């Protein structure tokens, strides 16, 4: 009854750090380091040394996902696995052989490989040596890494993404304490945000300069366009939502798609004394090197209100000077996670793409629901009966269909996550998979939602 466009992408998304394990990985990323130093910050003390064992099981995993109707698979290449000497971007031979296994197994199974270059996994040595994303030299080393990827894999990978949710890195590392170095420094946050956007444009330049047979595909970035719904229509609450959009959405969207930063945001940052350092050459690189397409992530809505308190001084600049989170009485909620469920937001994102971002191509690159204690839902056969996940995916997909019918140029849907993976500080507390992973034996077992999504992907339709 709800039919999707021809050649719609169906599959799911993961990342190198959350799936691979550290098996044969030369360097530590920020999270690997963090787990080494403070394991008790991680649920059940599970770090990323093994994660979901994709280092060993990628081939058998893609075979399973092919049998479950997936035509596409998004993961990430780890800078910390592929590169030996960061300053020269020399190649670790085992990492190269590893990403060649991943990509070749994708194609052998008829799965389009979709490759992200950064998913919260800066090398710790670049943080220690230079301040990480605070450094424009680090940005250059990221570019050199991206060039290795395009040269080595671009004959077979035609679908590239520079970052996953760069504002999450900015917030995690420099505002809200959920990535390492977990410091609170707005001036740094703002410069990191500029540097991530500049890195996006430089990687795009590098991709497009590659040999023609390695540069004929598409390159984008993965962003959030989650609306910041105002608590009310008061002037105050609207101005709160307005600023929350400027920061959380517009900064990276305007730079990715239109090659400019939003002027209003710039005036706020300048007034507050925290505007990034830029050069005219960097700004022209950004204007000239914009995305072919986007991934847009959605997995819960955000609401905001006018700030409850105006501090006479703050410890550091924060976007939350201009808004607070708001909880809407009567919202639908996922109790394990403390997150509102509001699938209508997918339609709103679709309409925004249509009307404000020239309807360029985009896909919903991460959509899923995470639950603990899924043991409780196994039936007689031992299969997890995750009808809550079927229902969640079905609703969000229904609103994606509504957006495509209204004219939004959406070309795909990726479930977070094909197989249970390691979610950072929460490790395996909450499971998002269509397919269960036993984290002690690394044995997989499809859940009911895997067979439901198989049907949807294979018939190219819902209901
Ligand atoms: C999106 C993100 O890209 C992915 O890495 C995370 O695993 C998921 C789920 O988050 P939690 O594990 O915090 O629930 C999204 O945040
Ligand atoms: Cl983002």
């Amino acid at each position: 009854m709800l039919a999707f466009p021809k050649e719609f992408w169906w599959g799911g998304a993961t990342s190198g750090p959350q799936s691979e394990g550290r098996f044969a990985k030369q360097h530590r990323n920020l999270f690997d380091y963090w787990y080494e130093e403070e394991p008790d910050l991680f649920y059940d003390y599970v770090g990323p040394d093994t994660a979901s064992d994709a280092y060993h099981q990628i081939e058998s995993d893609l075979t399973l996902l092919a049998s479950l109707g997936h035509n596409s698979y998004r993961t990430s290449i780890q800078w910390t696995r592929l590169i030996d000497d960061f300053e020269q971007a020399t190649i670790n031979p085992d990492g190269l052989a590893y990403y060649n296994r991943v990509i070749d197994a994708c194609l052998a199974n008829g799965i389009r490989p979709v490759i992200n270059l950064h998913h919260f996994d800066l090398p710790i040595a670049l943080y220690q040596a230079y301040g990480g994303w605070e450094s424009k030299h680090v940005v250059d080393l990221f570019v050199a890494f991206s060039k290795v990827c395009f040269e080595q894999f671009g004959d077979r990978v035609k679908d590239w993404f520079v970052h996953n949710e760069p504002m999450v890195v900015v917030e995690g590392s420099y505002l809200m304490q959920f990535h390492y170095p977990a410091i609170v420094d707005g001036k740094k946050a703002v410069q990191v945000a500029y540097n991530l956007a500049l890195a996006t444009a430089k990687v795009i330049q590098a991709y497009r300069r590659g040999p023609a047979e390695l540069s004929d595909g598409r390159i984008g970035t993965i962003l959030n366009l989650t609306p910041a719904y105002p608590a009310s229509q008061s002037e105050a609450d609207m101005a709160a939502a307005h600023f929350a959009e400027l920061w959380n959405n517009d900064l990276f969207m305007e730079a990715a798609v239109h090659g400019k930063f939003p002027e209003e945001l710039v005036a706020v940052l300048k007034k507050d004394g925290v505007l990034w350092q830029s050069t005219p050459e960097e700004l022209a690189l950004i204007a000239e090197n914009r995305v072919d397409y986007l991934g847009l992530n959605f997995y819960h809505p955000k609401r905001v209100k006018a700030p409850d308190a105006i501090p006479v001084i703050s410890p550091s600049w924060s976007p939350e000077w201009y808004y607070d989170p708001y909880l809407m009485p009567g919202h639908r909620m996922n109790v394990d996670k403390g997150w509102e469920i509001y699938p209508e937001a997918v339609y709103d994102i679709a309409i925004k793409m249509r009307d404000h971002y020239d309807n360029i191509p985009w896909f919903l690159s991460e959509n899923g629901v995470g639950i603990s204690g899924e043991d409780r839902y196994r039936d007689e056969t031992g299969q997890i009966q995750d009808d809550y996940r079927i229902q969640f995916l079905k609703e969000h997909l229904t609103y994606l269909h509504k957006g495509i019918e209204a004219g939004s140029n959406c070309f795909g849907y990726h479930v977070w996550t094909p197989i249970d993976g390691w979610s950072w500080l929460n490790a395996y507390k909450n499971r998002y998979g269509l397919v269960e992973n036993n984290i002690h034996t690394q044995v997989r077992r499809p859940k009911a939602s895997a067979y439901w999504f198989k049907k949807v992907a294979t018939h190219n339709r819902l209901i």
